[PDB]
């Protein structure tokens, strides 16, 4: 789907909520910068472990900013396809969709579009800002540039071959063991794999994700596939879906078996690191 | 329906056509002037007697400007509710919805929004520009100010009492005879009425409007209501409908019986004047 195709669907998909459509459409158009990513109607986890999902109306991946304008339909469904993103150290600006006039409302938008304008001066003054690159939407490139990978809007991957490239894949269905070299290089101590899990009942696994974002539970339905956990860390790239029901893999963080809580039938993994360095064979 | 309610439905009703929604929404927002009327998806007759209806995407009543971006669904239906407007001496600017990039497309919008910007400098320099007045959307006020009334977006009226006020109604179902005073005052010579016709089969009349806009045909179904035309001019304010199926009365022009072509059963009226002065008992 083309960038414009993307841009044109983004602005036009918000016709349910009339107030939201205005304010979204105003700001994006107002701003008139095609070097700036924006996401619409992205469900979200916010600061503090709450298990509560919020709907962010505008999110700018490349600045840690989202706009909120104050739904159980979407929230329940996105969760259902793990279409969530953890937006921590993400600035929240807000706009009230009640008890206000347009002349004030698009004053706020006028103010907020300055933020977006000004919070990009910093990232350009500090040489951290990298112009929106749509065609590398779901690739490694960003991550190899940065050298690390956090939970966020950025760490999403179309295919397995795309996340494994951040961990030395040169050539990857199911799981991939990092070579002991890279494992140690990126600063994980042990025996380490990337896991591409389903986080629901699927074939022979009834898996699950805590509301927290912080505990994976996995339960084998078939028992000939009960096993002993030999891995010290799992880097988890969970199966999830688009608004258009396409498969993406979301980086959930680096997890590790909780051994007391775990069993042969039912293992429990806790989240240990919410980011991870990425491996380039350098210096 | 509130102005904002209007403004917010206007921008948000265009989600069928993705290219159109962008360009509409860009320009209106881009322009950011609440002292400017705009209409969306207004079907239209254009220069030269063609009987061909076009869809104008943006129309600014208070400047004779509409934007077109290049449908049989709407066209057929609007006609069906006489939701047409004759836009003559109306400037046409155009934008191609095919074989173009966004960076160019919103260049055009950037240019076109200058026109809208600059074609309002004239009407302010020449003291003719009167800031958008939504709550008098369908009233007489405009017309009493101007002193005359043309076919156009402006000459539309919620109730009969609203058009008859332009012709001396002080207090009006069916037809209203202008007093001989006003008839002569506004410069029509004869015996003159305002007609509020249905322009289709309705109860005891199978009426019709030529594709031209220029000939009303009326045929009595009941025959005890065949009559001799005694009126010299009919000022016609035709029954029509909103996008939301509310009744409005559109000024079609000043018409007169074509006597050769007419009959007892079936009278034919031709359009003689496409505007009309309006009566104030002055000087």
């Amino acid at each position: 789907m083309s960038k414009t195709d993307y841009i044109l669907r983004a602005l036009s998909k918000i016709s349910h909520k009339r107030w939201e459509h205005y304010i979204i459409n105003r700001v994006v158009h107002t701003l008139d910068d095609p070097d700036i990513e924006f996401v619409c109607q992205q469900c979200i986890r916010k600061e503090g472990h709450l298990g509560k999902i919020y709907l962010a109306d505008l999110l700018f991946p490349q600045l840690n900013l989202y706009l909120e304008i104050d739904n159980d339909a979407r929230k329940a469904d996105a969760v259902r396809r793990l279409d969530i993103v953890e937006a921590t150290g993400f600035q929240e600006e807000r706009i009230p969709a009640s008890n206000i006039t347009l002349s004030e409302v698009n004053k706020l938008v006028d103010e907020f579009v300055r933020l977006v304008k000004d919070k990009k001066e910093e990232l350009e003054n500090q040489g951290l800002f990298f112009r929106w690159d749509y065609d590398e939407r779901y690739s490694a490139k960003k991550h190899i540039n940065t050298g690390y990978m956090a939970v966020g809007p950025n760490s999403v991957f179309r295919y397995h071959r795309d996340a494994l490239q951040c961990f030395g894949y040169r050539r990857q269905s199911g799981g991939w063991a990092l070579p002991a070299e890279v494992a140690q290089s990126i600063g994980l101590t042990g025996r380490v794999m990337v896991w591409f899990p389903r986080l629901y009942e699927a074939g022979e696994w009834k898996n699950a994700l805590s509301a927290d974002g912080n505990k994976i539970t996995e339960q084998s339905l078939n028992a000939t596939r009960n096993y002993q956990e030999t891995w010290d860390y799992r880097i988890v790239m969970a199966h999830s879906r688009d608004e258009l029901n396409r498969t993406l893999y979301r980086f959930l963080g680096v997890f590790a078996i909780d051994v007391d809580k775990s069993s042969d039938e039912v293992k429990v993994f806790s989240r240990v690191y919410s980011r991870v360095n990425v491996y380039r064979s350098q210096n």
